[PDB]
């Protein structure tokens, strides 16, 4: 029935695919350590950064990455047999709860079962504590399910470095020094403070989440935007010309080819700047296309001087390094950059190689290279009536940096099967269009965070200080997603490109070696990108 | 005001109040109450800068 004997659950996993739906089931063994000693603490950066947070005693459940989920065949027969999917419901099951203590008797440390030792588990389905898990990160779901998962330490941000620096001394209250508010106003979180379960070896628990979110597109154009016409009909419009390079000139008309013709469609948004390469030493300083300097009017961040036109503090583009947090990648419609913004790796906590894949192939084309404008005539006017051209002028040039326009449409970035599935939309109160160049599914309410943390179980002292009994835990975690699929269809008569393994290059990989080393692709193909061969109709 | 909500500052012994000759006219007498208290402002009030 129940107790301390008896197991609570068991180990499901494995895949179905269906026509509407796939659910993937997958149980992991984890274990919680005691984190940070049972205490808050204030976390601050080494090195120069201006971040500074609090540290937890908690721990947590992250599912978000797509490797975590499928399998290297799931993946595969994933992204060949399918047009789109997203997630419909989640649900994770927490069970099998063991809880050991550590003792040492002596030089000797032996590990005994503690029974009546309880465990804190806590989801947070209203966000009503900081979202600090990022995408990106290495402590998701092991895709090994045989590899044991350690959670992760929980922290968050808390104050900016350099937004509580000046003449923050407490002296007296200051309540024109802006600084001196932001480090007032700033929040302090406290896991304690919520209701949530505590489990003995006996209990259980389970959640469950319903998905609100957009599509994943596994489907490619394989035309341009812009290209798609009949060059059989001959077009309606035509092309205007200065002819004689004065002010007596005027615009003569005539058609365009039938091969070339005018297109309403834009390109999709991108920015051109492909980050800092500067051999730059330091890995804390913000090196992306975009760094963001974040500071009130009154506060002066870092190093800061006052722009005389418009008196207010502003940083130099060196110092603002150490201030401000980059944004990457930024490339965003512009498949030309897919080599700069994204670089991983695969293999978590493995020193022996590097193993580093970045995002090379794209075959979409309604992502674009580069974009070009031309304002005019080759040559400058001239001011006189008759008389020939000028000064000589330049007539195109690139548009590296292309912003939101009207009548922009693009596709999303191809993604691999390690990325992660989601990323937290902010709670901000406006929103321009969700696209990232990432790849991720931006989500109001993504799933909620699951904490753990092992119960205090204090140790009598003489001296009164705290002293805690040395335990942790261990446990099973079951995440079972259910998937909304679409299969494809389609008119065209040629075979697709399926992702075949053929086109790996190293022909041992997703397999165990000799030591038990479980080998990774270190390349973007060998980690089955989406949007491969399935055609769509522009 | 029956919540007495705003200040009441209708005192006993004051003139204002009913005639006692019915046949007499009775002029209201304006209000106004109490603010603050002079001395207790006095000090160093100085809009310059806040003082909290």
């Amino acid at each position: 029935g129940s107790g301390v004997g008896v197991s609570t659950g068991g180990w499901e996993g494995g895949t179905l695919f269906g026509d509407n739906r796939v659910i993937t089931v997958n149980t992991r063994q984890w274990y919680a350590p005691i984190y940070n000693g049972h205490r808050y603490t204030k976390l601050e950066g080494t090195g120069n950064t201006f971040w500074k947070g609090i540290k937890t005693p908690w721990g947590y459940f992250n599912f978000n990455a797509y490797d975590s989920h499928f399998s290297p065949q799931d993946w595969q027969r994933l992204t060949n047999e399918y047009r789109r999917w997203r997630p419909k419901k989640m649900m994770v099951k927490i069970y099998n709860l063991q809880i050991k203590q550590v003792v040492t008797l002596q030089g000797d440390t032996l590990y005994n079962n503690d029974l009546t030792a309880g465990v804190h588990i806590f989801c947070d389905g209203s966000h009503q504590y900081p979202y600090s898990q990022h995408p990106w990160d290495a402590g998701t779901m092991p895709e090994l399910p045989y590899k044991v998962w350690l959670l992760e330490n929980y922290g968050y941000f808390q104050f900016q470095g350099d937004l509580i620096d000046t003449s923050v001394d407490g002296g007296s209250p200051d309540v024109e020094n802006v600084e001196k508010e932001i480090a007032k106003s700033a929040p302090f979180y406290i896991l304690e403070n919520a209701n949530h379960e505590v489990l003995r070896t006996g209990e259980e628990t389970n959640f469950h989440f319903n998905f609100d979110c957009g599509w994943v597109n596994n489907d490619r154009a394989y035309c341009p935007l812009q290209a798609d016409f009949n060059p059989l009909v001959k077009t309606r419009r035509y092309f205007a010309t200065r002819n004689n390079y004065n002010n007596s000139g005027k615009f003569v008309y005539t058609r365009y080819s039938p091969y070339n013709k005018p297109s309403q469609w834009m390109p999709g948004p991108s920015l051109g700047y492909i980050g800092n390469t500067q051999s730059a030493a330091t890995r804390e300083q913000a090196l992306g296309p975009v760094t963001v300097v974040t500071a009130p009017p009154g506060t002066s961040a870092y190093t800061a001087f006052t722009e005389q036109q418009s008196k207010t503090n502003q940083q130099s583009a060196s110092n603002a390094t150490w201030s401000g947090y980059d944004v990457s990648p930024v490339n965003c419609a512009r498949s030309g950059f897919d080599k700069i913004g994204l670089a991983y790796d695969s293999a978590p906590e493995s020193e022996l190689e590097e193993k580093i894949s970045i995002r090379d192939i794209d075959n979409d084309m309604s992502r674009w290279g580069q974009v070009f404008v031309q304002d005019g005539t080759n040559k400058e006017i001239s001011n006189d009536n008759t008389g020939q051209g000028g000064n000589t002028r330049q007539n195109m040039a690139e548009l590296k940096n292309v912003w939101m326009f009207p009548n922009q449409a693009w596709d999303s970035t191809p993604i691999s099967r390690d990325f992660p599935i989601w990323v937290k939309s902010p709670n901000t109160d406006k929103h321009t269009l969700f696209d990232s160049s990432d790849g991720t599914l931006p989500m109001s309410h993504p799933p909620g965070t699951i904490f753990v943390k092992v119960a205090k179980i204090p140790i009598p002292t003489q001296t009164n200080t705290d002293s805690y009994l040395t335990l942790y835990v261990t446990g099973q975690v079951t995440c079972t997603i259910e998937w909304e699929v679409e299969r494809f269809m389609t008119k065209n008569w040629r075979p697709e490109s399926k992702n075949d393994v053929s086109s790996f290059r190293d022909a041992f990989l997703y397999t165990v070696g000799a030591d038990g080393t479980y080998n990774t692709p270190e390349r973007f193909l060998e980690g089955m990108p989406t949007r491969r061969g399935i055609n769509k109709t522009l």
